[PDB]
Order: C-alpha cells, then sequence, then structure tokens
C-alpha cells in the first residue's frame, strides 16, 4: 500500500499502510443480521441511514509533511493517533512554507504578490538564523525554537479510521477552511477514494457536508 | 485465520491486522527526525511509558462470547464494535454452560454437576418460552428479553495495540471474572504472535496483571 | 430534584450539571465574563453551521435505572463515562421489566397480550428462583447470575457532555430505536431542555436527526 | 481562582462539576455522612487503579499560553478544547519572552540576558512584518504564518479528573518542557483546592511524576 501526493511547496501526504477495504465495512455490518451488487448496496444503505460504525473497521496510516499552522488545525481531530517530529529533541531543518504569488490573487495587495512572498522569505530566514545562533550558543533546542514561525514544516504519522476520515473531510474539504488545509484534505480524500471506492462514492452522495470534493 | 476456542462454544478469531512491531518503530522515529536497534527502541518506549507509537498497530477480532462477558468487554471505549442484533435476528440456541470444574475451590451444598444441570434447565425453559413468543407474533426485540445472560453473542472488535495492552492489564488478571480471563488469554496469544517484541516488552516493563506472567502465551 | 419514572420500575434522575446555555457561548468566544438576543443568536449560528465543540463545555451526570437489554444499547455510546452498580461498593437488588399488554397491542399475536405478560413473568420468576437457590448453595454470584434474564434492571451513573447527549438523542429519540430506549431518551431530552433551553431549541431546529422530539412536547 | 504563569500567561478556573463525593457517589451508584469511610473508598479506588469514578468530576479552565505550549497540551485527546478564534472574538498579539533565569544551568556562549534580547528582537520584527502584510491587504490567515511559536493563544479546556490526573502524570514531571510544567503545577493547585481527598490519594498512590512531591 503506497501513495504520495505533494502539497504546497515542500509538503506531502503519503499513505504508509491500510487495514481493510470496502468489504471490511460490509463484513462488520453483516454480523448484525447474523454478492457484489448487494454488498455495494449495503454500503450505500449504511451511509444513507447514518450508520457509520461499520466504517470504523477500515483504518489508514498516513505520513504527512505540513506547516505547523496546518498541523495544529489537523491535530484538533481527537479520534486518531499521532506521532510528530520534536522540536525539543531534534535540530529543526530550514524548511518553511513560502506561499506562491498566485496564492494572493483576488486580494488586491498594495505591494505586488512577488514582494509579499519575498517579505515572508526574509522574515523566515532571519528567524531561522537566530534559532541557529541560539543553538550554537548552547541554548537548549526547546527554547531556541520558540522564535521559529508557524510556517515551519513538521512531519507526523497519523492513524485514523474511515469514519473519522469522513468527519475530518466534512470539516476540512470545504471552501470555509483555509486554502492550505483544503489542499491537504483533497490529498487525504484522493487516497481514501483509491483504497475504498465504494465507501468514498457513497460518502460523497449521501454524507459529505462540504463543497469541494 | 487464527481461531482459538474458548469456553464450551466461544472463540476468538483474528480477522485482520495492520502493521507489526516495526510500525511502532517507524512512528516513534519521526520524533528524532537495524534489528537490535529497533527492538531496543520498543523496550525503551515501554520502559519509559511512551505508549503512543503502539497506537499505529491495529487488530480486528471476531469474537463469540456470552453476553455477560461481552457487556464487560464493551466497557472498553477506545475501540470499535459491531455486534449481532437480537432486535434484527432470531437468536440461536447457544448458551454457556459452566463445566463442573468451574465450581471448585468453592464449598457448595449440591454437587457441581447439579449446578451445571440447574443452569441447563433454566436455559432450556427460557429458550422454549422465547420460541413460543416468536411463534405467537411477539416481535423479536421483546421476545428476547427472557433469554439469560449466558446467551452467546458475536461481534467484531477493532482495537489498536495500546488499547489492547490496557485491555490485557484489566482482563488478563485474576480479579477479572474467570470467563473473560479466558478470552483475554486468547487475545494475548494472538497479540504475541503478530507483535512479539511489543508483547515481550509489554510483559517485562508495563503489564500490570498477574496471569500472563504465570501462564504461557 | 428531577427524577422521571420510565417503564415499570425504571427511572432517569439528574445528579448534577455543569454549566448552562451560556457555557457554550463563553467557550465559543473564549471569554470568562450577557446579552440574551446576541447569545441566543450565537447558539443558533453554532448549531446551524455544525460547530458543536462549544456544547462540549456543558456536562450532565444522570443516574439511570434500566433493564440490561436497554443498558447494552446505551453503553454503546462511547463518548461518555459510566459506572454501573456492581456488588462491590453497594447492595444489589433484583427486579425485572415485564412489558405491559399495551406494549404488544398493534401486533397481531395468536395469544392475548395478557398471556404474553404472564409467560414473561413466569420465566422471570423461575430464573430468579434458580439464581437464589444457587446463591444459597455456595455458588459465587458472578456464576449464579448468568441464568438471569436480559430484562433484569441495572443502575448506572452516566456523565456526558451536551454534544454527545445530542448525538445520543439523534439515535435514540427516534422511532427506529427500540421503544424502551425511546422512553429513556424522551426523559433525557426533557431534562436537557430544562437546563439548556436555548441549545435544545436550536438542536431541534437545525441539527436533530430523529422524528419523535418534533412530535412530542418535551 | 486564577494563577499567572510565565510573563503574560495564566490558568483560571471557569467552572467545576462535583467534588470528592461525586466520585464516591458514582462508585456506589447512589444519589443518596461519614468522612472516614468516604475517604477510605477514595484511597481504595486510587490504589487499585479503579479510576472510572473520577470521570464524574469535571473542570473547565481558561488558559493563556504560548502556541508551543498549547501544541503539547492539545495532544491530550480526552478533553474538549475551544481556542481563540477571530470569528467569535477579538485577537490580541503578545509573546512569551523567557526570563534570563530560564537558561540557568546552561553554559551559553552569550549571556542569558542577551538570549532574551535576541528572542524579543525576532518577535518584534516578525510582528512588524505581520502588520505590514495586513496593511498591504494580505489576508490575516496568510499574514499570521510569519508569527513565532511563542505567540500567546487562549483556550477553554474541559476535562474530567481522571484525564486531568493523566495530564499531571505526563506534564507535572521534569521530563516535560519547563514551560508546560509551570502550567501543570497551576492545574494541580486548582485540582487540589477542589478535590483535596482525590488529589491526596493521587499523590500517594497513582501519580507517576516527580515535581508535585518536591
Ligand atoms: C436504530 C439503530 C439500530 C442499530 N443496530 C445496530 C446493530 O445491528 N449492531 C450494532 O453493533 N450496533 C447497532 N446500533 C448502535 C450504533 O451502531 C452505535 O454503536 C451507537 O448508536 C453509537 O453511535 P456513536 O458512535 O455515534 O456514539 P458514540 O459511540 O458516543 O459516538 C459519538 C460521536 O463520536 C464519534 N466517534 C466515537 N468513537 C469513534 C471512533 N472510534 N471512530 C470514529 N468516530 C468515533 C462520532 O463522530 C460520533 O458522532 C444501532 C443504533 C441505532 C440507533
Ligand atoms: C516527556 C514527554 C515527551 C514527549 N515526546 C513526544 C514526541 O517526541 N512526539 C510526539 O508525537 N509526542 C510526544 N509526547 C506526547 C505524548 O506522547 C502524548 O501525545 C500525550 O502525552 C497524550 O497522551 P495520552 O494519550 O495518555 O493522553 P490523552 O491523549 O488525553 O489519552 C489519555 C488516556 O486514554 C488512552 N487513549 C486515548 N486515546 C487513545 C487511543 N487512540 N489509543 C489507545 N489509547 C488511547 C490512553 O491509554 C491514556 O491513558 C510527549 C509527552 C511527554 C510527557
Ligand atoms: O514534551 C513533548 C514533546 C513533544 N510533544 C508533541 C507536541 C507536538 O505534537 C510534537 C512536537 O512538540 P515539540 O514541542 O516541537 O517537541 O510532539 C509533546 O506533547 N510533549
Ligand atoms: O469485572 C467487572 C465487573 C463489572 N464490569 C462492568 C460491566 C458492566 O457494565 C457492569 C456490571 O458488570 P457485572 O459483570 O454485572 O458485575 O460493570 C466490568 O467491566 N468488569
Ligand atoms: O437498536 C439497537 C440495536 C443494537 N444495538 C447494539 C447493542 C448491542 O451491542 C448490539 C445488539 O443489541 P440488540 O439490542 O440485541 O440488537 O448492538 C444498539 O445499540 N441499538
Ligand atoms: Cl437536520
Amino acid at each position: 500500500h503506497h501513495m504520495k501526493i505533494d502539497i504546497l511547496d515542500k509538503g506531502f501526504v503519503e499513505l504508509v499502510d491500510v487495514m481493510g477495504n470496502d468489504l471490511s465495512a460490509v463484513r462488520a455490518a453483516r454480523v448484525s443480521f447474523d454478492d457484489e451488487e448487494r454488498d455495494r448496496h449495503l454500503i450505500e444503505y449504511l451511509m444513507k441511514h447514518g450508520d457509520e460504525t461499520p466504517f470504523e473497521h477500515i483504518v489508514f496510516t498516513f505520513h504527512v509533511k505540513a506547516p505547523i499552522f496546518v498541523a495544529r488545525q489537523w491535530f484538533r481531530h481527537r479520534i486518531a493517533s499521532y506521532n510528530e517530529l520534536s522540536g525539543r529533541y531534534s535540530k529543526l531543518s530550514y524548511e518553511f512554507y513560502i506561499p506562491s504569488p498566485e496564492r494572493l490573487e483576488g486580494y488586491k495587495t498594495t505591494i505586488p504578490p512577488e514582494r509579499v512572498t519575498e517579505k515572508i522569505s526574509e522574515i523566515v530566514d532571519k528567524a531561522y538564523r537566530t534559532y541557529l545562533e541560539l543553538i550554537e550558543s548552547g541554548v537548549p533546542r526547546e527554547v531556541a525554537r520558540i522564535v521559529l514561525p508557524l510556517n515551519l514544516y513538521t512531519r507526523f504519522f497519523w492513524t485514523v479510521n474511515a469514519r473519522s476520515l469522513m468527519n475530518f473531510l466534512n470539516l476540512r474539504a470545504d471552501s470555509h477552511a483555509q486554502w492550505e488545509i483544503q489542499q491537504y484534505a483533497l490529498a487525504i480524500a484522493r487516497i481514501f477514494k483509491e483504497k475504498c471506492p465504494w465507501t468514498f462514492e457513497a460518502f460523497l452522495k449521501y454524507a459529505y457536508k462540504g463543497d469541494i470534493l
């Protein structure tokens, strides 16, 4: 099981593992009441009637590289398991999300988009050089890192079941979410679709509350 | 699929699993940006109480157990369950009848075989009543209320290895009811087979119960 | 005190509550300090737009007496805390739910409803008798009890936040749920409404998925 | 009840449901006294690891903390969080600047007072860049990504006493970052005030950390 989607300038969402498939929900559901067409139909039935427990039996592990401001929003999803790169224990790499100029179109900035991008690059560089200077000076990493900006990239593993993934997408795959987290949500959705096509289609048709998928 | 028989009619069966010991290693290694190195990290993790990397190992079991066992089991909230429904299915004539040997250590007034026999009789009376009620048109969801707590039920249980260790701490232990201890022994056997390093680590550094140190696999 | 009788020997009792509607408003705004129309409008906005995290800051503790078959459905609600009456910290008692004849009227049975009641009562009586006999003979109660029917009453404390309570109502205050647990959920709703009227009205207006609370006062 | 933490931080108690006797009532399952026997039950529960009764005591705190502290805190999943968002209320911009004493015990190339200064300098320049972006029409959600991890945020945290004890095990400990230990000590103090018997039995039998005994 492997898929990797690149996101933003340096980010990604990578599928590490998966347990089960659409039929894992069918099998869990069928236990209640003690054929391809009827199995597809049952998935559509569960989704329509809001019986989402059978989808908890499908599980994913992702490996994600995202800016801290993205990761912070993401880790609000409590029904999941995380392990994240540590700024207390690791020397942090010079990797920051610098938005492209096209990210500001629609907005009428009094300076050109290219200069916004550059100003972001500049402050980031200054902050990172300060962080290094502090570390080289003997300041512990856990203190030195507090000067680094929220666009610093972090990495995490994320284990999450299909039900929680549907909740995650209802919130994040939506135009009211910040564009950057939308991009990550589209990548999660794309992988979900690949691995669980019937669940994903049913989700879209019956349960999905957002407007971008 | 690994299937272990438990009690007179029960079982624990492994349906699926995601990951293995290395899945915990991979997840732990992310913090800080070889076999005996990897196995050493598992022990270190367990020794210092960082159980989060073990959440990335996930099992699905299919379990057949008496309702009284299932009700205890289902108290474990950090897990997913789907169970056979007495509202929606006619229920099978299957009930846990304790063996005579279940009743020793206990000074009783009637022989253990008599205890066994009186349990059987009540089971048989209740099931016959249940069948009569269904035949008379009583909806299943009402008719089943007369059935005893030793009725067998069936469920799928999806659970990560951290939560499985919690479960073992509470149920693979002499304070737990003997019947659920038996199920927790089978759960432990399957955990050990799929996750040997995590399992040996758990036993050596974090397991809080008594029997898994006493009783092989 | 609020205690509502349910079924023949059941009940829902309110033990404690943290917060009120304004606990959700304060949490949404992250402000520890009142403007009724504004605060009520925010409750509705949150509910309409599916931002239910603020409602997690209101919490209830109930004491419920219910038959085991109801409890097994109820305890499937994992986002909550339960303590069930065990025989380790308090005395156990033995009572059972015997459906009334009217529970079956509207079902074509080949025996009168009263005979159903009698047959249920009869088996309950024999099972209880077997149980007592086993106990009196030295059989430990964890084994003796396995003969007892699923209509045996149990009791539990349930601590649950308003968001999770609303999820419980969606599934249980609904004609697809078993009638018995419907009756419990109507009592839960009555209490929730009493304590959190604005949240409860907004819930029914924008988020509630069931049928019965829109038909049945309280 | 409010306790100030760091230079501009705080923890304040917003609400509480229950007290020590709420655990006692849950354990016995009885809505309907004896100090001695009730305390004994609390100790008995704690020493045998039966922590479910403590889930029936619940707290709401209001916390002001730097983002790097909040990221660690929000990893506690068995709890409810609401974080300050500009959608429902006014944002302000303050930053945690460490005191020179925070470096004591570290032999550093530059004086601790100069470390402090270098931190204030970046905060200042990052904040100034943020305001320049905002004034030029960059949306806030983009402009803010240049702000440092010491930026203060605020949140409401609703947590039951069991999950609160878990939190204290991990954060009221010398292996946890100093800054979050400080907040964990405040949480502990409020917990002790409201549930003395529970808090006492926790320290005696179940608490895994070091600092609350010191
Ligand atoms: C009419 C009816 C018929 C039913 N028939 C059956 C049956 O045949 N068999 C059967 O087993 N059960 C059956 N159920 C029970 C049902 O499947 C659920 O177990 C129960 O209603 C709890 O739902 P919940 O998870 O939303 O509640 P909680 O378990 O309190 O969950 C509430 C919220 O938490 C989230 N959540 C909690 N844990 C997880 C998790 N691990 N993964 C993802 N999200 C999570 C969800 O977003 C949800 O909105 C039936 C229920 C009803 C109402
Ligand atoms: C000194 C220290 C160093 C740390 N270093 C790192 C690091 O390098 N990287 C990193 O990512 N994190 C790190 N952490 C964070 C830590 O690993 C946990 O994320 C955090 O402490 C939450 O733990 P918890 O799951 O018990 O709390 P909650 O998340 O509130 O969970 C509480 C309880 O519920 C159970 N539980 C809850 N959810 C689940 C679940 N999904 N599966 C199984 N059981 C569950 C647990 O058994 C636990 O007893 C560190 C923490 C400390 C204190
Ligand atoms: O002491 C620690 C170290 C890391 N974490 C968590 C918090 C974040 O999700 C990551 C990284 O935190 P950091 O403070 O950068 O090491 O892991 C923690 O909760 N406590
Ligand atoms: O050993 C025990 C005893 C009770 N419980 C739980 C399960 C039920 O919800 C109640 C009552 O269980 P009982 O087996 O009736 O004592 O408490 C348990 O999980 N383990
Ligand atoms: O309406 C229902 C039907 C089943 N369940 C759950 C409760 C048990 O775990 C199983 C079987 O319950 P039963 O009441 O036998 O259908 O599924 C439920 O919660 N609600
Ligand atoms: Cl609706």
